[PDB]
């Protein structure tokens, strides 16, 4: 069972000890902090706070757990028994904390304040930054879908210079990433992310996530379509890939069916097997239901270039209104391999220079979209602003002689429309001289509560592009 | 609660529709593939995923129409194996019909060799293989982590040999900062144990209890810390009351060792002056046992580094030791935990060497460098089929992308064995049978929903040791 007492970074658990005496108040605030990624979307923290920080989670049980972990860990009694028994039988061990944060699916600049942190009883002024380690965690879920929505900016703008409309845009990247994450948790978390910005997924953690801790009107929030791999090809030996191919697709007849190309020769399998020997397998389907060929090698966008150029000498290739070329709408491509928000760049330009539409093309990723990212890519960042010590408020900060752009924010803070209509972030309290209007966060979690939550489909819709809009 | 049926690739569902008729037997293997530098991999993290996903009643009927229901409206279409997992769930209580043989953890192996295989047990189950190699491969984590640390180990050890003649102290050299860097409480735990197979020092106490309940150790713990500041507790003081902080700080924990944070408004000055001046009594006083632990956290990692080490060195009485490298008194050390990875800790130490400072001096933490910043493709982890049996033939099947010959896969039935030069070598095609190379080094950890070996922490990490350790 999870212990609160024993999610904090082990240092944390000697800090109460190490601020001035007579604290009342420790107050803290996340921020993408600013130096790429003028614009963060922010999700993930009502998970969070559902999941690991509401209701009774302190127990004398896990005190106990935690004071003996400790002892041996640090090889010291350094554990403070006393503050967590005082939660526990005060506030029958739900947490003193008051959370105030921006709304799920915002999409704000950086180097605002997205988030703050403030304990609600005196002597609980050390627990503000004991639950640090766990609120700081949010910053994956921010990067991977405002990473995913970058993506989706790509592609957006690729797909109507080249078809004049966003049609399918929502499917266009689809997340193959749940083998290459680095944990069951994470995928769910991950999944859930990219799913803000679009609905195609092969990572069906996320699907559980979203309906436990958010919910859609839509029974599910994400989709997949039959696929096969390399063992569902190879598996068949390798003198028959055409009659694993036959098969495969005369199964999945009547739906999309993805088939991976390239366990031998990817420009065989496009020239020969499809553009030849099962070609009429495939100009007899449906609209509803194309082939969608797979390469998984090579120079991605020298693959997908070549591998459009085959079908388009095979199959009856249409220049749209635009003036760029298109499949039939039996057939299409999918391209899964060493696919970033770089590559994906690289292959949709590449596409438009040789006038091919991005109505052609899906992209699958996977580690490139929920496990190559860190909590530097956003700079996520949690900091202690404020505190009250002998009854007397002091604006606190760091400011970092070798590196400006790790200061941090002074006193207590609040986010603000400008008079142009743009997010501006108040220090100093200034928040309270009215002259910016309401402070936009909302109290989202209070003494152990959740306060304020939002649905999948208001974060889906929070998050939309401007093109969309 | 946990549902494999809904812990698999969705395509993986639709696979049972496209495999060859007849089929009996899938046969899988994962393996760190070679690329035309990482030569060799700590194997590591299987038996918790075999232990907290794979073992015991696993398929249940609720959990069977669960995964109905949701299938339903994610492919928007009736696809899904129901008699398939029915089965399992009449005839073996819902124990999972399948073999994994495997590497013993902590075993160290060349790139390029199997790993572990995976394989049904009833024919009627051929499809099971595959569906579980989402959830398998996601050992690619664990591996990695305890390889790229191990890694780090290794050149922190090849510096400390060269500046100080020993190796004292080698296992505390690399500090786990990584809990609030990672992705998910699950993958602090498991990163943060695969850590701990090379080192000793940790923040990131989710791997603690993993290690505790899926491994165990002699030890009350794997893996400890010591006190620290952060930030906020120097900071909290008010910009004008740093030096009030620092002494605060130091003599709570006088008896110890204690790290701290002195880089908030001007790290040179925090050395030189308030370290090196102020309160440079309370620091000439204090235990060999219970150091001060300056910790620079922002600037150039290896300019600073220097620049701290160069002022102490001037404030405090510096010896230079056996080898010729300064040495700061024992009562003060330094850790660079920003921005620290396997190639800035590798720049570190080499500056270090050039400016004749022994590697004693100074200590690394690294969070997401070393816990976060890591992909499967690092070391290119990789499940592959490379058997089948089809109308009750062996087939030895893989994959060869013309214009990729770097993910070819291997064929057949594999085996790994001891050279007669004492190295690896995986053989492909059943050849094992030939009995030429001695015993098979893969054991039978899992079967029919059991584990049937497993492994504890204090093996593991003899297993991973260096050779220079061994030497």
């Amino acid at each position: 069972e999870f212990n609160i007492l024993l999610a904090t970074d082990s240092y944390k658990v000697t800090h109460y000890k190490q601020y001035p005496p007579n604290t009342s108040k420790v107050y803290s605030y996340f921020e993408c902090r600013e130096k790429k990624y003028e614009e963060t979307v922010f999700y993930g923290l009502q998970y969070i706070l559902n999941k690991y920080l509401k209701g009774k989670v302190v127990t004398k049980e896990k005190i106990q757990e935690a004071k003996d972990v400790y002892k041996e860990h640090f090889q010291d009694d350094v554990f403070n028994e006393k503050g967590w028994n005082y939660i526990l039988e005060k506030y029958d061990g739900h947490l003193p904390i008051e959370i105030k944060a921006v709304p799920e699916g915002f999409v704000i600049p950086r180097g605002n304040v997205l988030f703050t942190v403030e304990n609600t009883d005196p002597e609980c002024y050390w627990l503000t930054n004991w639950i640090e380690t766990i609120l700081v965690q949010s910053w994956y879920p921010i990067t991977v879908a405002t990473n995913s929505r970058e993506q989706k900016k790509i592609l957006a703008k690729y797909l109507l210079e080249t078809s004049g409309n966003l049609d399918g845009l929502e499917y266009k990247l689809h997340d193959f990433g749940y083998r290459g994450v680095s944990s069951q948790e994470t995928a769910g978390i991950g999944a859930s992310a990219h799913l803000v910005n679009f609905k195609r997924t092969d990572t069906v953690a996320g699907l559980a996530l979203i309906k436990k801790y958010y919910g859609t009107k839509d029974p599910v929030p994400g989709y997949s379509v039959p696929a096969a791999e390399h063992s569902t090809i190879t598996a068949w030996g390798k003198d028959h890939e055409k009659d694993a191919f036959e098969h495969i697709v005369t199964q999945f007849s009547s739906v999309p069916v993805s088939v991976v190309s390239d366990s031998y020769d990817i420009y065989n399998a496009c020239e020969k097997i499809w553009g030849e020997d099962l070609r009429h397998l495939i100009v007899s389907r449906s609209t509803q239901a194309p082939l969608i060929i797979r390469p998984d090698s090579g120079n991605p966008l020298d693959t997908v270039l070549k591998v459009l150029e085959i079908l388009g000498k095979k199959f009856p290739v249409t220049e749209n209104s635009k003036g760029y070329k298109l499949l039939p709408p039996y057939l299409r491509v999918i391209q899964g391999d060493g696919v970033d928000i770089n590559t994906l760049q690289e292959i949709v330009e590449g596409m438009k220079q040789k006038m091919w539409s991005i109505e052609n093309i899906a992209f699958g990723s996977g580690g490139g979209l929920l496990q190559k990212l860190t909590r530097d890519l956003l700079n996520c960042s949690f900091k202690c602003s404020y505190v009250v010590t002998n009854g007397l408020g002091i604006n606190v900060f760091k400011d970092p002689v070798a590196d400006p752009n790790k200061r941090s924010k002074k006193g207590r803070l609040s986010l603000h429309r400008t008079p142009a209509g743009n997010f501006v972030t108040l220090e100093e309290g200034k928040g309270d001289l009215e002259e910016y209007g309401q402070d936009l966060l909302h109290t989202v979690f209070k003494n152990g509560k959740v306060t304020k939550s939002y649905s999948f489909d208001e974060i889906r819709k929070n998050a939309q592009l401007n093109i969309e809009l």
